[PDB]
């Protein structure tokens, strides 16, 4: 949506780490103050986080303090470190249903205290973004593009340009101008912003490549699993092994939900594997896999509900038959 | 990327891994023109889906070519392209002074089936092959050839099916064929030496939030001896004292613990203390193919930890 | 089995068996005389193409153009405009390395031309190259020497083939139902002036002798060009004079915002050099008065330009 | 620590950089400053000897210039500047730094950083995380952030968390005493190749104010065979005017013209072609001399 720009906008700035030292440097750059640019109000949090500390828990606190000031704002920026970005607007896309307003995760890959950081503009822009193209999803701004938050992975460690969302365009682009692109709306419920908790749950991220046994998925089925995620090749093949086969339909059996993806950057799985019960994750990333299976586990589903669940689209992130 | 001589008729090997093929090719004039090098088809018994190989299939194709290199001029590994790039890294650590180009391939659609790209990534190979003769273990598809133990298939249903995140092309292919400057990998000299390899037991652990301290003492019952870990962006890890001390364990039992990203592209840069090893710039397949040549050697702990980090084949950019 | 017609206009199958396999349509292949060099083309030969689809229109279920790279986005520009109401795809296609050499991209762009046509029809004129179908009026041969000939700066691909192909969510052009119209064109002399440091108001001065009915400038940017009042007045004695100018970009992608306007010129918005010089020999070859014809070079006709 | 000119010459940019680790640097603000439209080829003469004057006492240079014609700039500067032994980075924005979402302060504290810390002694052209040859350079993308593009070469340096050098084959460069090339008026035309071009574009070219003549060809350099066309272009050359043949493709290099005097430019840009003209034309250089170099690598602009 291109949003009217008749008042003046108020973001919430939820700075989750990535003490005073963001808020007096952003009173210091004009830029932020100027007529053009909403009013925002920044709640830095306790402690500060290195992103890559971050557990699901986490989530739900953001997800919490969201809920928390929803009424009260137009807009929220989750300002967060790169390292798990992805993991968090992930995450929080399954977790708010009933979302009518945007919420825009962003950082920066040099920090606001360095030389030839990208805080400034990143944060500048998802502010201005929010305020002004108020797109009902949780998204990422990064280096330009914003992108449906679920979509995302960091795909360049180095670079400005870290996020990219492989299967799925920017929803919008900044130039001269600010472009909106014909991406195709997520699925969209009605009223009060609902919060759906997202818990701890064991999840083991399984890579296939050559040489893997089927003792990674004994030992995996040992405990910690009600979940499996296979980073299988190319559209989601794996050995064709007897005993691997035969651990995984073992595990099913033992109502552990076994999703298949594929480990390649873009692309989609093509579901064997499917009378072993594992069930086909289409073109998700394994960020959006995560969250989605801390999402339903956490929820009042059966195993059945949940394995259906898991190949439908439900917030955007995958792409349906 | 060498600029070989046209002057006289090529012989080209080609290891048909897997991935009627001979029929077909003998059907299409096009493999038979006078600018095409002479070829020679060993179609592997059975034929491999790709998905299916393990390293001793490594071990298998290097066997293949030590066989055949003084017969041959170059080396064309036909294979399927769920696991090339684990094939093609391989290859790189274990043939030591490699005087001809070895050239894996193989398509997205079948030779067969309609709209395939087999026809063009095989042509293409043996043409390359023939006339640039790079003497390193590289991977051609769609109009592009890599360093092998630089790539991985990232797009599961392009064309363009295979990239090389960290480091440019070795020669890209349009109405002319150009060969880039990318800088050249170690070389040695003399006869070709195949460095073997026997099964190592490696851990491919991602790092994502909620992963717990005891997914690393899993990994430590008996099935290890090399523990990678994708780690987020320049290699961090979640730095509480329950996994850096699961992580101390490991490498005071002698297990090579190896920080790499799990990032498209992009450079390793604590965990240290804990005695893991950086990774540089190294790919998933780079570095699992490195640590099973290292590992098959008699090396001690300390040893291989060192020669993780350095720059063997190509396959690292070093500071 | 669908059936498509390929005009070989320039720019062997029996000896290749993928052509003929039960998933292929039929097709027919119809050899121009003479063959052309596609630099050899006149804007009368895009009018000799679109005629030859209108008498094989009612007989085939899409259509390939076999078309030489050099000139083959302003062919497909051109047939945009003069097909009207387009109810069937039409395609074109060529090779960077010609059919009877090595490594040859011909073989692969026909059958996918051909594939595409019959499975996936896109009722527009399209461009099919290395794996993408663009929107013709939307085209320019980006890269002179690579096997991704062609590019769509302002718009995605309609199309893409991998494993599968997949149409892509690019907004339609506006399309017209009912019984196909082909317009036919006359020659028209137009000029194509490039903006660029130390200009002289004579050459727009030299259009305005007797061989002009429209200028196209490639300005710099979102549509700059210098202030110098001898230029300026040499483009406004152009449009008093009924002679159409058109302001485009020269740079690869973007659009226009713009005086040069106080001058008479006309804001071309994004659209290619190729898109605007077909769209001139279209509008300037019908009754229209000049005034009509400046209104609708701002237009967005046949999906050439974003509004 | 390193101390840096910066010539703002004008251009959308005008209309932390004093912390610890920055250069030190002096901005001359030019009088008038210009809209880089408005540029004409003795304003690059203006820039090479404003640089020439402040050579010796910095360690860098920045020149502060709009976006529409950037890379005509740079391009002069790369020819007119020879025995380059300093690096000169032409940068500026999309976006005036008055407006909001400017990239005009971080395109100039990059060029700024980059000139002291990864000096490269070229005439190079520094944008959203690049550092591309001067001569190479296009204005590709008028509306985009990445408004540059160095289509036929790599850009020689990129900027993350890291700043790198990229292994691009460095260009022809001479070692000694700076020398500055001025230049002199030069009536150069531009013709585009396009179906239904007429003989009358290079017989109009031919009525008396022309010395140069480029063609903007398809491909890798075809144009129609038209009889009348490719005679006024050898009656061009019969009167001594250079005659060169570029690809109008945004890539590539150019491979009857040449029966008709034309000298093929192989990969260059318009920009480094008309620059190039400039610089040779101005010079005191036969007709034959011209042709000759204009097919030559002289600083890094075209492919051998
Ligand atoms: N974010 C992603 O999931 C990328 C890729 N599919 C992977 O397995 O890591
Ligand atoms: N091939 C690769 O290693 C890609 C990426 N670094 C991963 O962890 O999967
Ligand atoms: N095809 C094009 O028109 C590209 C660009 N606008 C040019 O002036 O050449
Ligand atoms: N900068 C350039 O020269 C791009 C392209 N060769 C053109 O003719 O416009
Ligand atoms: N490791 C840091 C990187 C950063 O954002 O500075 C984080 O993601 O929290
Ligand atoms: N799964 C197949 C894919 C292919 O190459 O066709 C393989 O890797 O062998
Ligand atoms: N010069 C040729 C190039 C080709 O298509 O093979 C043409 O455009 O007609
Ligand atoms: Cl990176
Ligand atoms: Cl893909
Ligand atoms: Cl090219
Ligand atoms: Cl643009």
């Amino acid at each position: 949506p291109r949003g009217s720009h008749m008042q003046k906008k108020s973001i919430y700035v939820a700075y989750t780490g990535g003490s005073g030292h963001l808020q007096r440097q952003l009173a210091l750059m004009p830029e932020f103050h100027r007529p053009e640019m909403p009013d925002f109000t920044i709640h830095e949090y306790t402690p500060l986080m290195d992103s890559s500390d971050m557990t699901p828990e986490d989530w739900q606190h953001i997800a919490e303090d969201i809920k928390a000031h929803y009424d009260d704002y137009d807009g929220f920026v989750i300002l967060h470190g790169t390292d798990t970005m992805a993991y968090t607007a992930s995450a929080l896309s399954f977790m708010l249903e009933n979302l009518g307003k945007p919420v825009i995760v962003t950082g920066s890959q040099i920090p606001l205290a360095e030389l030839r950081s990208d805080g400034q503009i990143n944060l500048l822009n998802a502010l201005y973004v929010a305020a002004n193209y108020p797109i009902n999803e949780v998204t990422l701004f990064f280096n330009n593009r914003l992108y449906r938050g679920n979509r995302t992975t960091k795909a360049h460690a180095d670079g400005f340009d870290a996020f990219a969302s492989p299967n799925l365009p920017p929803l919008l682009e900044a130039g001269i101008h600010i472009r909106r692109l014909n991406t195709p709306p997520a699925p969209h419920g009605e009223g009060e912003l609902i919060v759906h908790p997202i818990t701890p749950q064991p999840i083991g991220v399984v890579t296939i490549y050559p040489g893997i046994s089927a003792d990674v998925v004994r030992n995996f089925l040992r405990q910690p699993v009600k979940a499996l995620i296979l980073r299988s090749y190319g559209v989601g093949n794996a050995p064709q092994n007897k005993a691997f086969l035969q651990e995984l339909q073992e595990a099913s059996d033992r109502g552990i939900v076994v999703v298949n993806l594929t480990q390649c950057m873009s692309g989609k799985v093509n579901m064997a594997l499917a009378h072993a019960g594992v069930i086909g994750g289409a073109d998700m990333t394994v960020e959006a896999t995560l969250t989605k299976l801390h999402y339903l586990l956490s929820q009042e589903l059966d195993t059945e509900t949940i394995r259906k669940a898991m190949s439908q689209n439900l917030r955007g992130e995958l792409t349906p038959d």
